[PDB]
């Protein structure tokens, strides 16, 4: 103690303070870079006739575009399929829609969102069902009914296992009305832009090579339900500690970046 | 009055410029990244597609609804490159004149020309118009193609508003251009140049001027790159001439230099 004890507190604030607003700001960045391509495939692949975007051109720009994107480690375009419409799509499509957990062909549905469109990185999902994972297909039901950017819970990730968060904008067809209603959002819906935020792998780049990371225990909690807090990023663990604000743009989310010292 | 008072006087000064420039600095950080976009979607969609996905109204409604990604540019627009012995062709093709900027007149024989085929609605007086017939434009076209990377120009009277403002440019190139190029083969394999507005004097004073204090403070912006020749970029003026603070700017061209100052009123 004692003046030194206040140097300490203010440092773990300054610390931590700065590593809350790094990561909110490359989130908000992949958020804005993502709803920018939700935009490119309602102009290119919907607005115009017949479509002027496909696979190739999808995965070229995503690739040349990943610098805009740092948390994320892919994006992909899942379209809207009603099952009156499968047969049509599979034959155009010359695949069948599979499932996510074994790539089974999928045993018959309402509906299926199934990814056309990847970037390379991702490619693993192209022809998945995206409504086969439960965090996945909550995420697309909120997404299309809302009309804004919708985040999921914390869960492990497809291939790689990391744990992480997906991102998903709905993509509407010219038909959606001015200030339509939740339903006409349903009946307007031509798919999903999903990204993966990799938060086990790119979040610890971002944060695991910063000075002084040794002296701190750093977490992001998903505090959506108070009592039942999520590790986002962190070590599983149950004094000094302080709390950063994180604000991740979805409404239905909450997060926070807490920080203590080691010893 | 009090000597305690005038030192939390100055504390507020610095933290309220500093925030100021943070603000305007990652706002423009924010646009020349969604401009980098806009020039690989002109290459990917326009140029690498057989055909081209991208015609003018392909161009309008893309950069009108992502207007939004770019908070400090008034448009956005694309010129291609086309040498004099091209122009004929260019020109049939597109059933227009290549236009100087100054008059709207076709323009006189130049070994080469940037005549603006895509454009945002936001600045449709730019279509046609040969971006290298102004100075500013020129300079900034060229040093984009040859370092390969944005480029903005020195604070001048933009096109038909006459705002105070600058231009920013990237390269676009065709798919010839060698991996590690000289300035030669990027010249050489330049298509043209995908251009944004930053209407410093509206858009700066709308950002500015909605935060609390503002009319507490009084805000500069100085393009210093010639540091015996100051340029005002962005203000006015009645001021405090006892107190300043200088806050850092980076817009993110190496060949330009930047500074805030801010003073209160009185
Ligand atoms: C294509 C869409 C979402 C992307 N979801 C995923 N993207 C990448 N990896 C994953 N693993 C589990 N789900 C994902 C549409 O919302
Ligand atoms: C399209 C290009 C630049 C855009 N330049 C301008 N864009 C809009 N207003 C202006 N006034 C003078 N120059 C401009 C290419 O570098």
């Amino acid at each position: 103690d004692d003046a030194n004890k206040i140097r300490r507190e203010e440092v773990l604030v300054s610390m931590c303070d700065q590593r809350a607003r790094m990561l909110q700001d490359q989130f908000s960045v992949s958020v804005n870079h993502v709803h920018a391509l939700a935009i490119l495939v309602s102009t290119f692949h919907y607005h115009k006739n017949p479509s002027a975007i496909d696979q190739e051109t999808f995965a070229e720009y995503t690739a040349r575009t990943a610098f805009e994107r740092p948390l994320l480690s892919g994006v992909a375009y899942a379209e809207k399929v009603v099952n009156f419409e499968r047969e049509m799509f599979e034959r155009q499509h010359n695949w069948v829609i599979k499932t996510m957990d074994r790539g089974e062909p999928s045993p018959v549905r309402d509906e299926y969102a199934p990814v056309i469109f990847s970037q390379d990185s991702v490619s693993y999902l192209e022809s998945l069902d995206m409504m086969s994972g439960e965090e996945d297909r909550e995420n697309i039901l909120r997404a299309r009914e809302t009309g804004k950017a919708v985040l999921t819970s914390p869960f492990r990730l497809l291939e790689t296992h990391h744990l992480g968060v997906v991102l998903t904008f709905p993509v509407y067809k010219s038909s959606l009305p001015e200030n339509p209603t939740v339903e006409e959002r349903i009946a307007a819906t031509a798919g999903y832009l999903g990204g993966a935020f990799d938060v086990e792998s790119l979040v610890e780049n971002l944060l695991g090579q910063l000075a002084g990371n040794q002296a701190i225990v750093v977490h992001v909690y998903d505090i959506t339900n108070a009592s039942d807090p999520l590790v986002m990023y962190g070590n599983q663990d149950e004094s000094l500690s302080h709390e950063s604000k994180l604000d991740f743009g979805d409404p239905f989310r909450k997060h926070k970046m807490i920080c203590r010292y080691h010893q």
